[PDB]
């Protein structure tokens, strides 16, 4: 037997580059081959990575192609092109499909046939994609979804409140971006619901929260704003991915799975919490939404299956 | 400055020993300090501890007096005697030679009861030492609820760090789950269920009862429990060493939670560096809010007798 | 792909539930199957193991059988018949290979394709017997030979000089057993070697560090004279070899291999620092030892292959 | 009691950001607290950082001034402005208007310096803090024996956690190889060349210029350098917080060792929670002791020009 855990990582951008660099320090996988358009960034990267391994467990890490993904355990698909000034949205998944086309068909040629993760923008619907173009069963292609939108919100939420963020658990769900919420009504912390911590610390009014979550939906913005990108969560969350898989954990996390009834949708990828492991997606959760909530769900689903479906035509 | 965390652990029993080298492993703090009456016992077991040593971070370990309590970050009690009025007495005694040579010592730091029956002996201790409330910590019905969540979570198939559920009241008999808030993924018990009819209601009870007996069933397969409680007792250590303010369900000090007062029972509450911050009171149901409510009567009971 | 790492472990002792324990703290596999002829022991023990899961990652624990090391990464012979008191060494290896083969030709027959990690005492003898009952690779059947012995020899000297043990390298290698020795000239703290911190700190008498090997020697004999028995020590040794191996590390550790023709020594197994990784044993270093050295490692293979032969006849 | 490690970090560039990136990851200490005359771009950094907390041990990291730096247990200084006297001067001013403001804010504990050149700022940062000479570390060649090594372990196919080479004097072009000691699993690369003959010796010369050449061919490649130091500050971060007494080769000041005096050079040494506890010298042959002399001499040459 060989236990050799391989990665595959195509783009070497701030969000990629970091993600590696996460692998390393968490000593994730036996090996990372890191695949992107400028040789040069990935064979500088991969050594400026490599510095790195004396300090924890060794890796191998080195500038890949698309058919290193031959016996790779995990493909991380990480830069899509930048919406442009002044582009449509159809505009933009349009580019990034041929530009997906380009790297999934390769990587399946190579004979890979492990577990697609996508963190590429849009991600749900470069995930539904790359579920149509690789042909890989819906649970073995997933997407980051609204794993940081949700962390962002957790994280937030424990500042309010003063506690570890891993002791409170609440989600944003719907398709990552403008159009997804907050399910407050399952929100906790430590099983204590917002409403009943709110109703026993009456000194947080709503507007708080409800600006909370309008924070959490801009976060990007206001980062990119400031640093001028982001990439730390988004890296930090598909490290947290990846060992879920690696691991065989069946641990729960907000993904962007497909969809076949649950929340009154079918056949798009949307974020949702889901159960996965070694096999990729196993149990694709259903939390018992609100009205309001479902309906902000509804209308998140509406809106990205119609560009999805102008999208392949 | 003085980065240096010290442990002083009292008793050096299966449950002591065993959490220790869970410290040891996870390089939780560097020093500990291992006190019991059999000194043989403690230098060999300090000894084998540190033969591990150099395939985890570095630590000082050594047979201990309560004198060295002095400097001690935190002070974890698992000598526990094994009438219930009579075992708390007997308890009571030998607790107060451990406790007051190590507040003579001059130690300020926190202490950490695991010695059974947990939430009394977790008051004693509050009552023999002076300490402040938020001070001396119950590992209460944690490992209850770890065990739990386990359970939940071999049923389901789902990692249980995934699973939230709590066992409450005084760690014993009377303990009960708090199924009103049990969930997987912020997915309710109730709601899961009606997903997943296989599970039967039934098979909910045995599951709870299951865990109320955990101790029995184990006991009568190998002779004796630790491996829980050692790593319930390490989980709480590096909550308090790394300020995390993690919620954790321990035995702390009532006033007016629950609508109870002047006793230690179990209860999810925030912890950090300074002990408990902030004790989580969750709104029980009717049904629950009675199991709550008769666990710290017949507790409350025994307690003024004790005293 | 299936990544999903599987733990045998025959011998449910204070050896093999430590072991089980510290990969359960660390994270080490994601199953663990106790196999031992108490079946309410393993029972037990699975259970008080699993209890402490919500506080790790996750793991299947349960008690096994030999069938299932069919699919297992690894297995791990803990439990040999302890030597009663007048009984011959060579009357201890003739008890042990019967219960020995009775757990290998099992194990070997439910189709079980590993690696074979063995503990039990004598560690050596019985590795070399598990090798010629599996008929396995000798690369894929390695004993702990003296990785306790070195690291107690370890955290000894960094005892005296106050200084993590990690930066502290020496070895004790030979049989595991009364006929070992040090590895004094090639033992080094951060490079420095232990003459050369002798002559910069005179105030180490020669007679320290004679005794303090001594002491390594008999470090069993005084820990069980005071706490009645060992086991946090070799179970800590276990688990990062196991760790080294399931995670494919080429670590090198002091380990009891195959000898063909270091040190001068051929057809049995002993200690001494090897490469190990996801496939058993790499590479064999070969320490040029001292003359005095190689005499004790002379002394304490010719011992141990006396008693190899009359055993094998 | 006060178990809060505080970090302060001055310099957000992508040193600075990675390195704070590692601290959330290992979860090293509880506070972090980033300076940087980018306002701006620290506060989006800590919010970036913050977004990863949850899948970590929490922190509370935030841009920070040096008044905050009153109570931190360490102080990293990356921020290093870009003739060698010219370059020196620039960065004396600017390492100055850092330092004197973090003095006055009251702190007292450990400086540890990775600004360019380090062995020369670290000294500098001695003379304007004023601090004890064990309380003010520079990383030194931290970086280059770390590069060293993984280059031999991937030569030899070796975990180079199973490495030990050293890259010491001061760190620059004047660095040298100390391979009179290097080894793998304790045995010599002299001696691992003769079971190895197909390991060239002009192999192991291009390997240290190399390693030497290293952020010149990286720079070259992705624009800049900043994992590989990164990765060395959080290990030597972990070793002072927890107090390891850890062997790593860091520029500490000279006092005998090699003959050497008055100057911050890189070298082994032991390192806990109180800084720099012994300076390991290691026995240098005849040619390695010159290196070392000649790399001291230009640099002390540097030093007191600058000054």
């Amino acid at each position: 037997d060989k236990d050799h855990q391989k990665v595959i990582l195509v783009g070497d951008g701030a969000v990629g580059s970091s993600y590696a660099y996460a692998m390393v320090l968490q000593g994730i996988a036996q090996e990372i081959g890191i695949v992107d358009i400028f040789k040069d960034k990935t064979k500088g990267d991969a050594i400026d990575l490599s510095n790195a391994l004396p300090f924890t467990s060794p890796k191998k890490i080195y500038s890949a192609e698309y058919s290193d993904a031959k016996d790779a355990d995990l493909v991380v698909i990480t830069a899509g092109a930048p919406q442009k000034p002044g582009e449509t949205r159809l505009d933009l998944v349009n580019k990034n499909l041929k530009i997906l086309k380009s790297i999934v068909d390769p990587i399946v040629d190579s004979g890979f046939n492990g577990i697609f993760l996508v963190a590429a923008n849009p991600v749900d619907i470069l995930t539904y994609a790359t579920w149509k173009l690789s042909g890989f069963p819906k649970n073995r292609v997933v997407g980051s979804g609204t794993s940081l939108d949700t962390a962002r919100f957790r994280q937030s939420i424990a500042e309010m409140v003063n506690v570890d963020a891993r002791s409170v658990h609440a989600y944003i769900m719907g398709e990552h971006g403008d159009t997804e919420f907050p399910v407050w009504s399952h929100a906790n912390i430590g099983g204590v619901t917002i409403a009943e911590w709110v109703k026993a610390h009456p000194e947080i009014k709503e507007d708080k929260l409800v600006k909370m979550f309008e924070d959490v939906r801009d976060a990007a913005y206001e980062i990119i704003k400031l640093k001028g990108a982001t990439f730390y969560g988004i890296a930090t969350a598909l490290a947290r991915i990846s060992k879920a898989i690696l691991n065989d954990e069946n641990a729960v996390l907000p993904l962007s799975v497909y969809m076949d009834g649950q929340y009154g949708l079918n056949d798009i990828y949307i974020g949702t919490p889901a159960v996965i492991n070694r096999n990729g997606i196993q149990n694709i959760l259903e939390i018992p939404l609100t009205d309001h909530e479902e309906e902000s769900m509804q209308k998140s689903a509406s809106q990205l299956k119609k560009v999805l479906t102008d999208a392949f035509a």
